[PDB]
This record gives C-alpha cells, sequence and structure tokens, in this order.
C-alpha cells in the first residue's frame, strides 16, 4: 500500500550518459550504440541563440569540434549530422553500456521518467508527464540539455524526450530523439508562449482509482454520469475531454474496484464542483494527474 | 528553474539487488562486498509472523536453505549470522558493483530515494522523508521488504533504511543497515501503532524557500516573529518546534534570497492561520516537508 510519484529505475539511462562540448557550449549527450545524440544548439553561443541559422552554424564545425566525453575518457567522433533539432555525432565506440532501445514519440498525457543530467553526469530523477499544451512542469538549470525522458518496458528503454529549453514561464520544451518538437516551439530565443495547461483527465480518474485501492475512499458519493454531462464540467474547470476510449483505457482499475468509470467520473464532477473542503486525496490537496491507467497498475501490481 | 521531488539516480543501487528465498518466503537481499543483507523474518512464514521466536526459527536453517540469485545466477552462500532484524549473509563471490558505500541511521527530518524491488528487481525509484513519529510513506507491496534506503554524496552511497513492515495504517517501518528498527517498531504481526504524524518545520521552511527561488512568492508577507512566537503556533498545528539548529541549516537559503529566517517564518505562520485559500506554491495545495534544505540547495545548484 502507499502510492508515489514513482519513477523508473535509472540505471540503464544513466550508462548512456555523455558530455558534449562545442566550443564554449557544454550540454548532455545520449550515447547509444556508436551515436551521441544532443540538441543542436550545442554549437551556439548565448548570442547565437537570439537568431540562429543551425545548417549555416554548422558548416563552421568540423568533427574535432565536437568532445565527447563518457565517464572521464574521450570518444573520438568519426562523423556528425543533423536531424531535425537534434545532432548526431558517430563516435567510434559503440556504447558497452547500450541498453534494449527504442525512441518512441509520445501523446500528451503520457508519462515518463527524467534522469536530469549536468556535464554528462546524472543529478536526479523525477517523473513527469508531457501536458496537454505539450510542455513538461520539469526541474532543469543551465546545462541540464540534453538529459532525457524515458519508459521502461522490463528491459527495453523506450525515449521519448530530450531537453531543450525552459520557456520564460519557468516550464519546459523539448523533443523527441528524432529531433522533432513536442508542440510548436522551436530552439531559438524568442517570445515563445505556451497554451492553456488543462487537466489530463483520464490520469485523474486513474489516481482517484488508486486512491479507492489504498484506502482513500471519502470522495465516493452516490452519483453517477453519462460522458456528455461529465464533459459538460470538464469544459468548464479546463479538463480535457474524456472520451469512451478513456473509458476502456480505466477498464482495469473499473473491474480492480469494482466502481463503473461513469461513477467515478461523477465523484470525479461533485470534487470539481465542490473542492476538497480542506481534506486530502493520497497526501494531496490538488487532483493529481500524472499518473496515467497503466502507471497506477503497474505500481499497485509490483512491474519490475 | 521548476522544483520536483527528485530521487537519486538509483544505478548504483539497482547494481546491489538480489533476490533472497528461504523455504517459502522470498524477499531482497542488498549484496555488498561478500555480504548479503535482507530482513530476518525470510525465515518466517506468515504464521511464524504472529509471535517469531527468530533465534529458534534460525536455529532450523543452514547455509543452503539461503538461495541468493543475482540477475539469474546463484550465489553460494558461506556464512549466515543475525544482526539486529537483519540477516547477513557471507556469499562466495564479491559483488562486481559495489559502490563506494556507508551504512548512516538517519534522523526524523531527513529525506532519501527508496529503490522498490521485487524478487530482486528493481520496480522504480521515489523520494521520501523519515517521518517524526519514525514512520515512512512509502509505496511498497508483498515481497518488497529487503528494498533500501539511501543518499549518494557524489560516487558515495550511504544506505539508510531496509523495509521490512506495512503497517495496518498503510504506513512503512523498517530498519538501518545494522538492522535496527526506526521507532519502537518490531519484526512481528502485532497492533503496532504509529505516533503522530507532525510536520517537518524546517523542511517546509527550505521548501518556502524552493519556492521563491523558482519565483511563486504570493505567500511572503509583511510581517515578522521570533522563534517562541513561531514555535506557539507551530505546536498548534502539529508542526515540530524550530530551533536555532534549524534557522542555522537555513542560512544559505536565506541569504540566496534575501529573506530572513524569522520573516519566513512569519510568512509560513500567516500560511497556517489563513489556509491557501485555493492557491498553490510549486504546484502544491498543501505545505510540503519532504525535501530538506540540503535537498533544496542541492536541486536548485545542480550537484552531479
Ligand atoms: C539554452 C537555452 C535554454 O533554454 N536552456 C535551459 C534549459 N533548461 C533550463 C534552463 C534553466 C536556466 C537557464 C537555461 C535553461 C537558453 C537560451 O535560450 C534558449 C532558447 C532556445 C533553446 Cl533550444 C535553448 C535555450
Ligand atoms: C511481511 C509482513 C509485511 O508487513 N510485509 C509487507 C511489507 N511492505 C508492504 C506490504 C504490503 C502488503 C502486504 C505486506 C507488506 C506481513 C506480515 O506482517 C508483518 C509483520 C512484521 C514484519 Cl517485519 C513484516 C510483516
Amino acid at each position: 500500500s502507499g502510492f508515489r510519484k514513482m519513477a523508473f529505475p535509472s540505471g540503464k539511462v544513466e550508462g548512456c550518459m555523455v558530455q558534449v562540448t562545442c566550443g564554449t557550449t557544454t550540454l548532455n549527450g545520449l550515447w547509444l550504440d556508436d551515436v551521441v545524440y544532443c540538441p543542436r544548439h550545442v554549437i551556439c553561443t548565448s548570442e547565437d541563440m537570439l537568431n540562429p541559422n543551425y545548417e549555416d552554424l554548422l558548416i563552421r564545425k568540423s568533427n574535432h569540434n565536437f568532445l565527447v566525453q563518457a565517464g572521464n575518457v574521450q570518444l573520438r567522433v568519426i562523423g556528425h549530422s543533423m536531424q531535425n533539432c537534434v545532432l548526431k555525432l558517430k563516435v567510434d565506440t559503440a556504447n558497452p553500456k547500450t541498453p534494449k532501445y527504442k525512441f518512441v514519440r509520445i501523446q500528451p498525457g503520457q508519462t515518463f521518467s527524467v534522469l536530469a543530467c549536468y556535464n554528462g553526469s546524472p543529478s536526479g530523477v523525477y517523473q513527469c508527464a508531457m501536458r496537454p499544451n505539450f510542455t513538461i512542469k520539469g526541474s532543469f538549470l543551465n546545462g541540464s540539455c540534453g538529459s532525457v525522458g524515458f519508459n521502461i518496458d522490463y528491459d527495453c528503454v523506450s525515449f521519448c524526450y530530450m531537453h531543450h529549453m525552459e520557456l520564460p514561464t519557468g516550464v519546459h520544451a523539448g523533443t523527441d530523439l528524432e529531433g522533432n518538437f513536442y508542440g510548436p516551439f522551436v530552439d531559438r530565443q524568442t517570445a515563445q508562449a505556451a497554451g492553456t495547461d488543462t487537466t489530463i483527465t483520464v490520469n485523474v480518474l486513474a489516481w482517484l482509482y488508486a486512491a479507492v485501492i489504498n484506502g482513500d475512499r471519502w470522495f465516493l458519493n452516490r452519483f453517477t454520469t453519462t460522458l456528455n454531462d461529465f464533459n459538460l464540467v470538464a469544459m468548464k474547470y479546463n479538463y480535457e475531454p474524456l472520451t469512451q476510449d478513456h473509458v476502456d483505457i480505466l477498464g482495469p482499475l473499473s473491474a480492480q474496484t469494482g466502481i463503473a468509470v461513469l461513477d467515478m467520473c461523477a465523484s470525479l464532477k461533485e470534487l470539481l464542483q465542490n473542492g476538497m473542503n480542506g481534506r486530502t486525496i493520497l497526501g494531496s490537496a490538488l487532483l493529481e494527474d500524472e499518473f496515467t491507467p497503466f502507471d497506477v497498475v503497474r505500481q499497485c501490481s509490483g512491474v519490475t
């Protein structure tokens, strides 16, 4: 029992972190097989960030201008290429610690773990979600660029995020491992504002199921609702609309607890309308939306 | 910017997790050098837990009754001993992945990361604190026993907790790595109730400093207070008394923000008396107490 914001064990990803330096800029790289992936803005100075022409800046760089250090040993760079907003640096040595891996592009609402790194060294691990506005609410300082987000399925690491930028609002933007940004963000120091950060409804419901499983049941009411009636309330509270696909995904949690998905929707509707009244659910005074239904099942079943 | 409940990278500890089985009971063990540490209740059946005589039960066990598996390979047990509530199983092979380590007994209010494990395999990592009532609010299922709590200082892992038990209230109890329980808990399935779970005041103040550093400043007021006046309020709200030692420990955060510790105490006093009024601090609607002043500095400075 108990329910925590749990991250995946980070060891498999720690074995891939390297430091990449180009000129005077240093950030993190991800070493998988004989390729090091890193944000393309490793070639920029702080002044270049205001209006960078990456293709033009990259012409002035050769393989020997990219310094890659793994632990305390230098890797030899034998090739370089730009794919969207990431650089792929071919090295002469395959990472001996390369885990089984995939590159995946996640959908908004999906969660992942982040291994925050500085100078190719891991500082910490935390769990977050891709927000509906395609930002992440991370914890990143200068030099954290190139830190990655991932999920693990038994022994396969699915890398889904590489950190690139902090917006003026303190929220974070980045790319998948093919270098495509999540959302409309561009790798330039210009006015980029995030859209509405709505609440991931299907995740809130999963966390309410997690609360019932772990004994917190005060919020369960005598009501039910319909998808359309619930969604009228969800729109009013800046919650994402719930679809039948989300109801289907909550099926296992509904079966485990014996609480129909629409009855849980009616409990959530009352919590939105009445508030918490100073009470807590799973030690929180807000409705938590960074646990997917898959996360709740995984944590409540002990998947390793 | 951004502030997350961050755990230490778990790789160094994942390299130490093994499975220990005795008879029909299986739990986790921690393999460091040529010794495997695990809860002594690995020798008990579910029926033995009601009233166990560990010394008597251990007489019926020989080295070959303890099965230790690391990954998928079996370790040879060449000795066994009981130290307080843990068993130390001497194996014939030193763990090649043994990190630099220390065994430390933490004080209430101190935080650590937990690598939750099942069958010697890591499931996840999360951050928690030793509560003032010597319980931890973890996320542990049956078979998680022997999972460990730790802190990392550059390359040295200080192990501080080994999981043993879940109380009927859903909170957790365990030992240090010498087998001594934190608090008054005993490894027996009997009525053990936890004492008052008070709020770790010095941690709340550190997290308020973290909020100011990260831009959340609405709660700062025009007031100051004294240690004695603040403590009258803290006692009323089940907060731990703040001492001059705690004020000293908040010195670096006070210097970074320019906010005197007693002025932050006055802001916290007003938050306790007035509540949040539906507002949030660092995305929380409650005052967070599982970040120490050291954690706030570490996260806000990027220590690797
Ligand atoms: C490199 C830089 C940045 O956001 N980096 C950072 C990333 N994370 C946390 C940060 C905390 C504090 C300071 C910078 C942070 C700064 C200049 O403007 C830009 C513009 C675009 C891009 Cl793709 C990166 C950047
Ligand atoms: C072994 C056992 C236990 O608490 N273990 C567990 C530890 N963590 C999470 C649990 C979640 C669900 C089921 C059990 C959990 C059960 C019997 O009573 C006792 C009594 C004493 C001790 Cl030292 C251990 C135990």
